[PDB]
């Protein structure tokens, strides 16, 4: 079962993580169309890493409009719902034990 991958962003087609999904591993600055996902889960990092993977995603390109924050083993059950599907762009921060979120803007 190679059904998980370790530190990606996946979002799925459908809802409730049901549905296809994508592997995501660097930050996107465009996406021309945007993704419409159903759900978005980050898969669970309890690894003796200093940095948990911390996603963020973006309904406008540039990393700028609407902003969607997950985290390490945090799932939506709608992205559609919570706002806004359509992911223009993602930037892909991490979390250290310290619980500071930093980003890498690429």
């Amino acid at each position: 079962g190679a059904d998980s991958c370790k530190y990606c962003l996946q979002l799925y087609d459908e809802t409730y993580e049901r549905g296809s999904y994508i592997e995501v591993y660097k930050s996107v600055g465009s996406l021309s169309p945007p993704w419409t996902p159903g759900s978005v889960c980050v898969p669970f990092v309890n690894d003796t890493k200093r940095e948990r993977p911390y996603w963020y995603l973006f309904d406008n390109v540039n990393y700028t409009g609407r902003i969607t924050g997950l985290g390490h083993g945090t799932c939506i059950d709608d992205f559609t719902k919570s706002g806004f599907k359509g992911i223009s762009s993602i930037k892909r921060c991490i979390q250290t034990k310290d619980g500071k979120v930093e980003c890498i803007n690429q």
